[PDB]
């Protein structure tokens, strides 16, 4: 396959949907490559599980961790940290209120070469167990000869679009990563990067981040279909933002507009979201304990029920993963009838305002809070028109992309909810045998 798009290993499905996931044990094995230095960008961090998840080989070899944390939460990563003198941590700043550094990616700098991995899990052991989680997993970058004058560029661009990420944070330890990636081959790259950084952006940097970025992208890389209204949008996320009082204000204003654009030229477009209910929460491989990781609250919920008439099930059948709970997040474009795709983002960017950015002074700025990443699979990128669904995600035309959950999504029934972490639950006990009181 050429994608190179993988689910997370889960603890408790049959074989035959772990054969083709991945543990970050597989990740970061010494069949990868032989290890000399790597880089964590992440969310949450357990620093102890983490060294462990290296081989044994390795686990003295340097590690950056690129995180958001302040004051006491800073102090108690890097007293995480402080027992092993091989790590080092960068904090990312967040000058804009709310804001959060919610990138996972991994650079991973071998003797043989250099590998950047794009994925959604926390570096902890529950995000890796039952849920269900992406990775993009680059090519094997060969390192330029010194002496050798090459750009070292693939045609989606993203060696600089990687350095222009990471020369965001302004920090020191991510310009010793610049110079690194500066140094190899990334020309075998087939997706585009869309990144998230916090500011405020105007003119010529407006196109840079965000649902912009995502815009431009679509624009200039993708050609637009007869009856494209009638392609719908598909939006799966983990987490919820504030979206306002109604779905003018943002939701089918903004965002939806640049997600539904393609090509060049100058709206009924459905827009399906999914988004686990309780009833999804509630029997699944975690039981209620999923939930901890589906962070909607219901401050936020009782402001925008016009939202959840949007809300899908989560239904995996496809993966064997129906009772793994999504943490991955993906944005895709599928033809009305499901069994094509313009377009397929897997992605860090929850359902918000501050990953995906809102505009703002009269909407000549878009504004964003957060540390956003993931990767953009176009079929110009592969030299065809669309992309075939494939039907089953761990089956045998390698050019089919593996959609890790069902189409078409399911709507919620009228007895079902979002899934609401802060309230509690206590009508039926889950898989475990418990209730869940908050
Ligand atoms: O901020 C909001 O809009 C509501 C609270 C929230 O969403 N918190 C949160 C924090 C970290 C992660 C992560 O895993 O990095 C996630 C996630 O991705 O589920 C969610």
């Amino acid at each position: 396959n050429p994608f190179q798009f993988y689910l997370t290993r889960v603890s408790g499905v049959k074989p035959k949907y772990n054969s083709g996931a991945l543990h970050i044990k597989d990740i970061l094995s010494p069949l990868f490559g032989t290890l000399v230095s790597s880089a964590q960008f992440n969310y949450c961090f357990d620093v102890d599980w983490l060294v462990k998840q290296y081989p044994p080989e390795f686990r003295k070899k340097p590690i950056l961790l690129v995180h958001g944390d302040k004051r006491e939460a800073k102090a108690h990563l890097h007293a995480q940290a402080k027992p092993y003198e091989n790590i080092s941590l960068c904090q990312a700043k967040l000058d804009i209120a709310f804001g959060t550094h919610h990138t996972k990616m991994m650079l991973l700098l071998y003797e043989e070469g250099l590998r950047v991995v794009i994925h959604t899990s926390n570096l902890i052991h529950a995000d890796w167990h039952q849920k269900t989680q992406g990775i993009w997993l680059s090519p094997l970058y060969p390192r330029i000869a010194d002496g050798t004058h090459k750009s070292g560029e693939s045609p989606t661009h993203f060696k600089a679009d990687l350095i222009s990420y990471l020369m965001a944070y302004n920090a020191p330890s991510l310009k010793e990563w610049i110079d690194v990636i500066h140094k190899h081959d990334l020309s075998e790259t087939n997706v585009y990067l869309i990144g998230s950084t916090p500011g405020r952006f105007q003119g010529s940097q407006k196109d840079n981040w965000g649902h912009f970025r995502l815009k431009k992208l679509l624009k200039d890389h993708a050609s637009s279909m007869p009856n494209a209204e009638s392609w719908p949008v598909v939006g799966q996320f983990s987490s919820v933002g504030s979206l306002g009082a109604d779905e003018s204000k943002w939701l089918c204003s903004e965002f939806k507009e640049s997600m539904l654009t393609l090509g060049k030229e100058s709206s009924s477009v459905p827009l399906y979201l999914i988004y686990p209910s309780v009833e999804n929460v509630r029997t699944s491989l975690e039981g209620y304990p999923a939930g901890g990781s589906l962070p909607y609250s219901i401050q936020t919920a009782e402001k925008q029920n016009w939202l959840h008439s949007y809300f899908h099930k989560w239904s995996a059948e496809t993966s064997g993963r129906s009772n793994a709970m999504p943490h991955i997040k993906t944005y895709m474009r599928p033809s009305p009838d499901f069994s094509k795709i313009a377009w397929f983002l897997v992605t860090s960017a929850n359902l918000s305002k501050a990953a995906w950015g809102a505009l703002e002074k009269n909407g000549t700025q878009l504004m964003i809070r957060s540390y956003e990443l993931g990767v953009l699979f176009l079929p110009s990128a592969f030299g065809l028109d669309s992309f075939k669904v494939k039907q089953k995600f761990f089956a045998g035309p390698m050019a089919t992309f593996p959609v890790p959950y069902d189409l078409p999504p399911e709507l919620y029934g009228s007895k079902d909810r979002p899934w609401i972490w802060n309230i509690p639950y206590v009508k039926a006990p889950d898989t475990h045998g418990n209730m869940w009181v908050p």
